[PDB]
RNA sequence: AAUUUCUACUAAGUGUAGAUCGCAUCCAGUAAAG
DNA sequence: TTACTGGATGCGTAAAGGACG
DNA sequence: CGTCCTTTATT
């Protein structure tokens, strides 16, 4: 009884290895005296530009079928797509007719004589010249004859565009699901907003635009809508609502300009036309430090366009005080809490000073419509914005105070910056060498980049009532051009943000188009790719275009070494080859197939359906089965043994046997003098199959994928793993020159960069080189396996899982958590909720040997985090965080791996969809999604290789405990062993009593005090405890509905960190509060003294104590000691929860800090969803919703403790 | 600081630990508030 | 002020079939 | 003829 043994055989995945091709003997030199290195290089250079040359045939085409066409269904559908109480049978009828549609427009393109022959050996032949205008373009098409084969990848991506179904590449996709919807959305905003168009304004578009051939009403009928099938309809209909410019250029208003118009000057808010979605085929980067210096030069001299938009901006801010305020707006969103600071130098005053109007008891149902109503505004005048600044303030003055500060920096920066735009200038040393040079083009960009942003501000998305035009015709004028400098921004980053080296490389073809497409041994002469074994080794073998066939006259030799040759037969797709192997005229005209026979298939009476009869699929069957036996060239290859006919459910189970039994793979001996006799003379390439693992001097564990390669071969692999055809070969040019490489020279010491490493200092015999491997030309191949081809356990995943959960006893959970301290963090816990594990993440330990070395990965991103402090915030240092981090994550995914293994452990992941990431934590959301996928990846055959292959776990009998990854949006609700969770009250949590602080002690008035001091049903001095008690019942304040135990009684208990910071003891700060205002509480009951008391400093300290007391998550930043987590709250057993108290056991029951906390918390609310699987019956486990809700939670917490 | 490739390395000396789906094609613009 | 690649397509083929000398 | 390039068949 194992859950995780149980998800093996599963679903077959495809994978590629690469290796590293090295040439053998005079291979490289042949190769260099034939010119086929130059051959290819060209080849992919013409490759690509053909391609141009294809698609615009194929655009032509698209154009001569869209426009001939008519949809028929169209008003019966518009009007059944409009109703929005469509009955089940109704919503199946919309999509038969949504089917219908994709199925004549694809029927359409299929149809032609024409169609057939874009996708065939004709289009470079003879179809594409004719089209061609051009001698230059003509020879580039006939360069590929002969060479048709190789282009068969292309020719597939233009056939998805000619598909019917409802995927994206199509065209019948983006016309019906895409533009079609969206043409509907436009009919019901169009007559809602009908009227108001002008009848000048309309008679004007159809001159300027329509050209008078139809009318602006026409495009908004639903059987008008075939004119937009094509991209010339898209671009008139768009035009129509974006507005046009004619040849003349007379500006031409557009309908959505309108409508603009209207609602703003009314203070309205109609709708606006959705644009429509190009067609599929209608219409880099900077390559050296001299064209990004010359782009800095050209766009930022200071007598560029957008030096001169910085001096009108910078002279129309001046001149702030002469517009009106009251028609200068702000947009709302970021730039609303910036300029709140920038002025009063605080945030949320001016979400105040409207909060102020708005703003008493508090539902969260009136606290949503309370904040949202908020998000709904769009913006803000000057005259609003002044209308919260105090008197004495002028909000517009301070400014432009403000903004000319900015223009102020940029200045200055250009003279720190002036020698770069000298004519004069010349770069001494390339730019990522170039450490000042880069400084100085960032600070400028910086200094105009962040002055671009926050002027961005002054917009209001108008759709503004008057709007003061004077403003902002100089602002637009002016800003328009100033965008320019985020795309100049981003194309100089990338750029230093660039590896040294290039990855750019080639395919080698070999003169063949179909060249090592396949492995197979009869396809040996055509594809002219083999594999050979010689020990250990392993060698890519390519015949010579002139001598095909020199490996296959070649013999064992007795006496001498032999290599291993392979023996490959593959019979692909059997669904697909058996009937043409046997429906061919070669062999149809050899066997008479009985008219039932040829009948049944043409019939399609074989396929499962309506018209499935299994009598008929069974006869398709023995007819198969006897001319198999027939055709020698498959029974004589692989040892057939087919179940019985009479046992096949459907044509599929037949199927499924021959696709198994039609794989074999074995090697035969092959002179090793014959053959390197071949490779001397020319006639055959050989390249060694090569990766670090193979190196004489490598030792120790070797690379997963090595495994997966040797396994391909090993006789202990039972079609597991299949050698894939497909396989593919590239020239990497050399990127760096081996003089310019950065050498430690032999027989001096390098200083080694771990801390935790003893050894500090490291000498060899021999010289190492940086980034060798670009130093040099570099063939690389690229290999495709096919893992679990023939899966045999075939269930739901999920659905399973859960059937496991359910029964299984003891359900160990793995919560994974993001700190702020620690990276990541684990706990593991069993099905009760008691913690077997937990410690963070901070430190990989590896293991080589019995020897453990640590790597502090907190450490390395601390001191790159002082190095981007150190040298501004540099562009690199960025990228190194980045790359550091996504190595950091792929140590980690083999850590859970472990842990899955070794407790047969469910994981626990926050759900990033819902979840609020509080940028305390160092893995920023992003890089947690690329985790989030690279433990689904992992998980889709997962394999520890220090296991023995052939077990469960091992390389051949990986686990399968997650689906195919889909999307970022598709990690959420569960992923196999993969659960996703909101992380909303996780951390500040009492894991012993599962309390939470919903209470609001933000101090607002003296009045909103009282109230809060008498909402509590007592406080009192204990003095048996030297505490102050606070009995609540959450009935009584609040948005409190989540809480599920209600009443409670605090205790100001322990110390607290206020936050610079200090250490608050909380019970004699409160008697020190009530001391100095004279209140007695002793006294029993206090709650009369504290609302008699009249002084608002009073109320403030009081509210800031409560505030301190219900900080159960205390923390000095910078202070790793410190992140304790403290309960004002007793248990069962009258204890109150303080982490530190845990954090000094080896081995605690609770968490030991609050990082361990949430991972604690993540994996319970797994143990819930558990709980739920043991609710429901075995065939509604489907069915059982996972998602916990925060009402739910809390129910959970405060009761499962006990 | 060597790598099929990536990160961390130097890991006891031409390498270590973990990860690693390639190749082509198309369409895109969202996000985001204790 | 944000950092946008993120989504989905499709192949991972041997043997029929034909063109060209 | 052979040889090389093409085209094909799809639960
Ligand atoms: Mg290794």
């Amino acid at each position: 009884m194992s859950k995780l043994e149980k998800f093996t055989n599963c679903y077959s995945l495809s994978k590629t290895l690469r290796f590293k091709a090295i040439p053998v003997g005079k291979t490289q030199e042949n190769i260099d005296n034939k010119r086929l290195l130059v051959e290819d290089e060209k080849r992919a250079e013409d490759y690509k530009g053909v391609k141009k040359l294809l698609d615009r045939y194929y655009l032509s085409f698209i154009n001569d079928v869209l426009h001939s066409i008519k949809l028929k269904n169209l008003n019966n559908y518009i009007s059944l797509f409009r109703k929005k109480t469509r009955t089940e049978k109704e919503n199946k009828e919309l999509e038969n007719l949504e089917i219908n549609l994709r199925k004549e427009i694809a029927k359409a393109f299929k149809g032609n004589e024409g169609y057939k022959s874009l996708f065939k050996k004709d289009i470079i032949e003879t179809i594409l010249p004719e089209f061609l205008d051009d001698k230059d373009e003509i020879a580039l098409v006939n360069s590929f004859n002969g060479f048709t084969t190789a282009f068969t990848g292309f020719f597939d991506n233009r056939e998805n565009m000619f598909s019917e179904e409802a995927k994206s590449t199509s065209i019948a996709f983006r016309c019906i699901n895409e533009n079609l919807t969206r043409y509907i959305s436009n009919m019901d905003i169009f007559e809602k907003v009908d009227a108001i168009f002008d009848k000048h304004e309309v008679q004007e578009i159809k001159e300027k635009i329509l050209n008078s051939d139809y009318d602006v009403e026409d495009f908004f009928e639903g059987e008008f809508f075939n004119f937009v099938l094509t991209q010339e309809g898209i671009d008139v209909y768009n035009a129509i609502i974006g507005g046009f410019v004619t040849e003349s250029g007379e500006k031409i208003k557009g309908l959505n300009e309108y409508i603009n118009l209207y609602n703003q000057k009314t203070k309205q808010k109609l709708p606006k036309f959705k644009p429509l979605y190009k067609q599929v085929l209608s219409d880099e980067g900077y390559t050296s430090d001299e064209e990004v210096l010359e782009v800095f030069r050209n766009t930022l001299n200071k007598n560029s366009e957008i030096f001169s938009s910085i001096k009108k901006l910078e002279k129309l801010f001046k001149n702030f005080d002469e517009y009106s305020s009251a028609g200068i707006f702000v947009k709302n969103g970021p730039a609303i809490s910036t300029i709140s600071k920038d002025i009063f130098g605080e945030w949320n005053v001016i979400r105040d000073k409207w909060n102020a109007e708005y703003d008493a008891v508090v539902t969260e149902k009136y606290e949503d419509d309370r904040r949202k109503s908020f998000k709904k505004i769009g913006s803000f005048s000057l005259e609003q914005l002044q209308e919260y600044a105090d008197a004495d303030l002028s909000v517009v003055e301070k400014l432009k105070e403000i903004i000319i500060q900015k223009v102020d920096e940029i200045y200055k920066v250009y003279g720190s910056s002036e020698k770069l735009f000298d004519a004069d200038f010349v770069l001494e040393k390339s730019l990522k060498k170039n450490d000042a040079v880069v400084a100085i083009m960032k600070d400028l960009l910086d200094s105009v980049k962040s002055f671009e942003n926050y002027i961005k501000a002054f917009f209001g998305e108008g759709k503004e009532t008057n709007r003061d035009e004077s403003f902002y015709g100089d602002f637009v004028l002016a800003y328009d051009i100033l965008l320019k400098v985020d795309h100049i921004y981003d194309a100089i980053r990338n750029y230093v943000t660039q590896k040294p080296y290039s990855k750019d490389k080639f395919k080698l073809y070999f003169q063949n188009p179909q060249f090592m497409g396949g492995w197979d041994k009869d396809k040996e002469t055509d594809y002219r790719a083999t594999i050979l074994r010689y020990g250990s080794k392993y060698y890519l073998a390519i015949m010579d275009k002139k001598y095909a066939k020199c490996l296959q006259k070649i013999d064992k030799d007795d006496v001498n070494g032999n290599y291993e040759k392979i023996n490959y037969k593959l019979l692909p797709g059997p669904n697909k080859m058996l009937p043409k192997v046997f429906f061919s005229k070669k062999w149809m005209a050899y066997y008479n197939p009985s008219e039932d026979i040829q009948k049944i298939y043409k019939n399609g009476t074989f396929k499962k359906g309506d018209m499935f009869n299994l009598n008929d699929c069974h006869k398709l069957i023995d007819f198969f089965k006897d001319s198999i036996s027939r055709y020698p060239k498959w029974s004589n290859a692989y040892d057939f043994n087919f179940s019985e006919t009479e046992k096949y459910k459907d044509i599929a189970g037949f199927y499924r046997e021959v696709e198994e039994q039609g794989y074999k793979v074995s090697f035969e001996s092959a002179s090793k003098k014959e053959v390197d006799k071949l490779v001397e003379e020319g006639k055959l390439y050989m390249f060694q199959i090569y990766n670090k693992d193979f190196s004489d001097k490598s030792h120790g564990t070797p690379n997963l994928h090595t495994m997966y390669f040797k396994l391909l071969f090993d006789e202990n692999n039972h079609g597991q793993i299949r050698l894939s055809g497909g396989a593919e070969l590239f020239m990497r040019r050399a990127s760096l020159k081996k003089e310019e490489l950065v050498v430690h020279p032999a027989n001096s010491p390098i200083a080694n960069k771990n801390p935790d490493n003893p050894k500090k200092t490291t000498t060899l015999s021999y010289d190492v080189y940086k980034d060798k491997r670009f130093s040099e030309d570099q063939y690389e191949l690229h290999i495709p396996i096919a893992i679990n081809k023939c899966p045999k356990n075939i269930f739901k995943i999920n659905t399973e899982v859960r059937v496991l959960l359910k029964h299984d006893d003891n359900p160990y959970v793995i919560g994974i958590d993001r700190g702020e301290r620690n990276l990541l963090y684990i706990v593991v816990v069993d099905g009760k909720g008691n913690i077997v594990e937990q410690y963070s993440l901070n430190e990989i330990i590896n293991n080589f040997n019995g020897i453990r070395i640590k790597t502090d990965y907190h450490s390395l991103l601390d001191k790159k985090e002082k190095e981007r402090f150190e040298a501004r915030q540099n562009w690199t240092s960025i990228e190194n965080i980045k790359e550091l981090k996504a190595g950091y994550i792929s140590q980690v995914v083999h850590k859970i791996c472990e842990l899955v293994e070794k407790y047969d452990a469910v994981i626990a992941l926050e759900d990033l969809n819902s979840g609020f990431k509080n940028s305390r934590v160092k893995v920023e959301k992003q890089v947690y999604q690329k985790f989030e996928k690279m433990l689904i990846d992992k998980l889709n055959y997962m394999v520890d290789k220090k296991s023995n292959p052939c077990a469960t776990g091992g390389a051949l009998k990986g686990y399968q405990i997650t689906n195919k990854f889909e999307s970022f949006k598709s990690m959420s609700t569960q992923n196999g062993f993969i659960f996703y969770i909101p992380a909303w009250l996780t951390s500040k949590i009492d894991p012993s009593t599962g309390f939470v602080n919903l209470l609001k002690t933000k101090y607002t008035s003296i009045a909103d005090s009282k109230k809060f001091i008498s909402s509590f049903d007592r406080i009192m001095y204990v003095p048996e405890e030297d505490l102050f008690e606070f009995a609540l019942d959450y009935k009584n304040f609040s948005r409190t509905d989540a809480d599920y135990i209600k009443k409670w009684k605090l205790y100001s208990y322990g110390n607290r960190i206020r936050i610079d910071w200090e250490e608050v003891c909380l019970t004699s700060a409160y008697k020190e509060l009530f001391n100095k205002y004279g209140i007695n509480y002793q006294q029993g009951d206090i709650r009369a003294l504290l609302c008699e008391q009249s002084d608002k400093a009073f109320y403030s300290s009081f509210m800031a104590l409560m505030s301190l007391m219900l900080q159960m998550r205390n923390s000095i930043t910078g202070r790793t000691d410190v992140d304790f987590l403290i309960s004002p709250v007793k248990n069962s057993d009258g204890i109150f929860y303080d982490s530190r108290n845990y954090e000094a056991q080896e081995n605690a029951i609770l968490p030991k800090n609050a990082d361990a906390n949430g991972a604690y918390n993540i994996a319970r609310k797994v143990l819930w969803a558990i709980g739920q699987f043991k609710k429901a019956e075995d065939e509604k486990l489907d069915k059982v919703k996972i998602a916990i809700s925060n009402k739910e939670w809390l129910e959970y917490a405060q009761t499962s403790v006990k």
